[PDB]
């Protein structure tokens, strides 16, 4: 399993973004019902190859299972608009939407995207 510190509201991730300065960023939004979020979970974070491109990369991940205030506050703000969604940002906290991955992807899809299009690395 890889670790991701869980963040809640929208300023828990600008502040994780704050702390992060100069290093890449990674979030992802889960919810317990979302069936392809499990299979990334399953499929993807579980590859070696994967958690070794992640292995200095901040790793942050929203729960958004009870649809909240909060919870849709956030997707908001992100323009998030279904799940799995997993946004990136560089190394000065700005997120680059052109790498957004929106579907589920194997582990040698996902690889391929972090090399091809990862930010602040």
């Amino acid at each position: 399993h890889l670790n991701f510190t869980q963040i809640k509201t929208v300023d828990e991730l600008n502040q994780a973004l704050v702390e992060a300065k100069g290093k890449p960023v990674m979030l992802d939004l889960y919810a317990d019902w979302c069936v392809a979020c499990k299979e990334f979970e399953k499929y993807t974070f579980s590859d070696p190859q994967v958690q070794k491109a992640l292995a200095d990369t901040v790793l942050l991940a929203a729960n958004v299972t009870a649809n909240d205030a909060q919870d849709v506050a956030l997707l908001k703000h992100l323009n998030v608009l279904g799940l799995p969604t997993i946004l990136f940002f560089d190394g000065q906290g700005q997120e680059h939407p052109q790498a957004r991955v929106t579907g589920f992807m194997d582990a040698e899809t996902f690889s391929a995207h972090l090399r091809d299009r990862q930010p602040g690395l």
